[PDB]
């Protein structure tokens, strides 16, 4: 159980090693302005997407940040988000969990 591949093609996604705890907890559930509910796993780092258009701060979920969405790089499935222009740290993921599979590396 050391790295999550993309649910759908399986595309190196991240590593619970990069889980990264954002104000005090990993996970973060939140909805979008359509009502989706996403439960969100913060990762200091992640490959394999694919970040689309520029960043907004429209909406977002943590203080700070403007985001973009990201794809898997493989697939298209809507895996997350990238996170920029905060503070501590400046960028970070925030990723679907049910999106992802977990497992050895
Ligand atoms: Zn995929």
């Amino acid at each position: 159980a050391s790295i999550f591949r993309c649910r759908q093609c399986g595309q190196t996604i991240s590593r619970r090693d990069w889980l990264l705890p954002m104000g005090g907890d990993h996970e973060h559930v939140v909805f979008n302005p359509a009502g989706m509910i996403f439960r969100v796993w913060c990762f200091s780092l992640a490959q394999g997407l694919r970040l689309i258009g520029a960043p907004s701060g429209e909406f977002s979920w943590f203080k700070g940040y403007d985001w973009t969405i990201a794809l898997c790089g493989q697939c298209g499935s809507h895996l997350g988000w990238h996170y920029e222009g905060g503070s501590q740290p400046q960028t970070f993921f925030g990723l679907i969990k049910d999106r992802l599979a977990e497992g050895p590396a």
